[PDB]
């Protein structure tokens, strides 16, 4: 049938054959019949969602297979065949909850080069996939090994730096999409998708299955599941909860520290320091007179509303 | 005597022969005087609280001292012998205020090794003892040093890379305590004390002498001197106060960008944006009818209470 | 004339001749006629702000015109001599406009090294002559170019590390400053400006022509052009933002504070507090309410204690 996906991955493996991670250069959204057909028997995929190990020797077949077939996949089966680290071919048949490990990263790269975006996949069941592992300078360590390799870099006067230890990598150690600026980029995780044209600065933060459309000024932080519609800057320090699907629209401002747990229409204006969640009491107010108070929930959605507290009694206020 | 801790250490020293950093493997509480007695005549250690720096050939010996009554500390001690980097045993009688910069990174080891709690060791004086130093990917280096290793790395084409000056180097460069997650690594120094099940997310960031006793999510700041109780949730940039004793009891939930100037009791909840010092006039309520108007520092550590804003007036409440 | 400043560079390029970054170990700020005198000959300087490349031949040159008159410049040009990568030798006349991104990369070390303050010097236009670079364990990387080394790197075992994507790097890769610490040197731009005893802190953060008189405690947020003065603590997720938003002497400023205003000499502001232009404040004397105005008129006055009010809300400043 017509695949979901298929990349050719080089991963990392602990002492007991575990898959730590998996790096593919090249993932691939509906990839042709042409290029799966040339593949199949190769790799001995019959059906389904699979992750397949595959020998160097295989990666100079599937090189030779795919010379007049797609040579960009050619070219990085050829570089694979010598490689120094285990090799896992993704096949997926179809859009559906991750099985394996492999599968996990790919589904992660799909979101991060962009070839699919936030809510676009099924990532069910994705956290028990996603091991945890010390991120370090030479790569993904296993936690029941790390000490013994820190000891032995300090005999040697050398330092093993130990960055990150989380189930998710940060995103630009494996792909840096174009027309993206991340200031510090332990904040955006593999997932998440950073639309053209976005500046995530130091506060800004990313989860997977989330980011932005682009372009936009992100110094906030989007929770997993939250998409930010395009030319919608987040102040330094403001936050979107991590129930109805969060979301901010187009145009969108956001001050500094301020907290929405609703969607936001397009060319929403929100108040630095301000907090709203679904159960926030606003007053309406019009062209500024009194409409009513109601709660922030029954707003979600509309456009051109400018959240603002009152800094005389400290009443929240929604200027239409 | 029964001394309070005992640690095999490699090291980093500057041209001038001052200690900047030391790592310890295998810190030891309450060492077995089996083990001091097998050490003490081999080091020269006689009493008190001594950083005795030893030599190749005394690591063999203290290995061959130690095969038969700790195996692994008579590992670790054969790999130390054949280190590049200058040794040190730390031998404590005492757990009085630190007198050495060996001294000084033990007792932030007893922490992040979580062998003592915040608070169980003396740290009086410890900043003097820590120099201020650059931590870089070869390692730590001299501050009055380090210009003339940027510049020849640069010479190369290569990076020496400073990703924190400071006193206290990053946890995870030493060690990753057992069933801990920590996004950010920076944001974690040498001397918290991460309990199992604590996830420190990227905005979480954990002092010396403080953090968790585990489970619990940390998205905000944990200060020194600061202990959060179990099944405790830290929300997106809250903040505890770094005088009594500031703590977080157990089940709390403190809510993003909200401030804690008051130790809280157990199951204590804290809305997000609100901040509360010790003399803040809060409304307590009851069963949500009035009662009267008490400082937050009297509702210190007490159970099961509620702190919020009031959305349409602006007046801070406790809900019991 | 006499040269406002002259450094040289070891800088990084890609394969169209792109310069992605420059290095200057030792920038000097109004450098002696005499150096200058030695050195623009050699490299055929004649007047204006030039960024010009120049070979291994001429480091030794520059070195030899140089012993016997500037000892440090010597050394540094010997060393310069035996470089892997492309030199740039950068002469400016003038504090004006920069017009290449050596003299860019320049005055942004003039600030890191203290020579010059926030203000001081001249980066109108500076934003499109700081290309964006993949910053990496290896170095500065083009990003047409990373792709293809990331995957290299993963044929070895090994990682290239991107740890920054962005038009600057961090201050720290070029310079640490006397008397300063810097527990998250990601959240430091070179161009920053970081006092004689200041500690920026991890949740602190720095940006170009801007930083701390010194000495400081520094765990919020300061943004362009913002000054901070001596003895004033910056506390947690505290931010700064057209009049130029400073930060006046021995300063107070609360968690998650927000200052929108110039502040005066010894202003306190309660955490949470969020202050700007427009804001309406209860301002008290000596605490009996006088009138309610707005921020900006308070903006620059010495010894003001900003505060909320817990049982109304309020803003209120205390004289």
């Amino acid at each position: 049938q017509s695949l979901f996906s298929l990349a050719f991955g080089v991963g990392t493996q602990n002492r007991q054959e575990a898959w730590l991670e998996v790096f593919y250069a090249l993932p691939l959204l509906k990839p042709s019949s042409e290029i799966v057909a040339a593949v199949a028997p190769i790799l001995g995929y019959a059906a389904g969602n699979q992750a397949l190990t595959f020998t160097s020797q295989q990666a100079y077949q599937l090189a030779d297979a795919l010379k007049g077939i797609d040579a960009a996949q050619s070219a990085l089966l050829s570089r694979l065949a010598e490689s120094q680290k285990p090799l896992v071919a993704t096949l997926l048949a179809e859009d559906a909850a991750p099985s394996s490990t492999a599968e996990a990263y790919l589904k992660l790269h799909l979101l991060s080069h962009r070839l699919v975006k936030p809510h676009a996949v099924n990532l069910s069941g994705i956290f028990p996939l996603l091991p945890n592992v010390a991120w370090t300078n030479i790569g993904a360590v296993d936690l029941a090994e790390l000490a013994e390799l820190q000891l032995e870099a300090r005999l040697k006067g050398k330092l093993l730096e130990v960055f990150s230890v989380d189930k998710f990598p940060k995103m630009t150690d494996y792909v840096v999409p174009a027309g993206v600026r991340i200031a510090d980029t332990a904040r955006v995780r593999l997932g998440a998708y950073i639309g053209e044209g976005t500046t995530v600065m130091h506060e800004g933060f990313v989860n997977f299955n989330a980011g932005t459309e682009g372009p936009g000024m992100i110094e906030g932080r989007v929770s997993a599941g939250v998409f930010v519609g395009k030319g919608s800057d987040l102040g330094g320090g403001c936050s979107t909860m991590g129930n109805i699907v969060i979301s901010v629209g187009e145009g969108c401002l956001i001050g500094a520290n301020a907290g929405i747990g609703i969607p936001l229409g397009d060319r929403n204006i929100v108040e630095a320091g301000l907090y709203i969640t679904a159960g926030t009491k606003v007053a309406l107010l019009d062209e500024n007179a009194l409409v009513k108070v109601v709660k922030a929930r029954d707003l979600a959605g509309q456009p051109d509303l400018l959240f603002r507290r009152n800094s005389q009694n400290g009443a929240v206020e929604c200027k239409t």
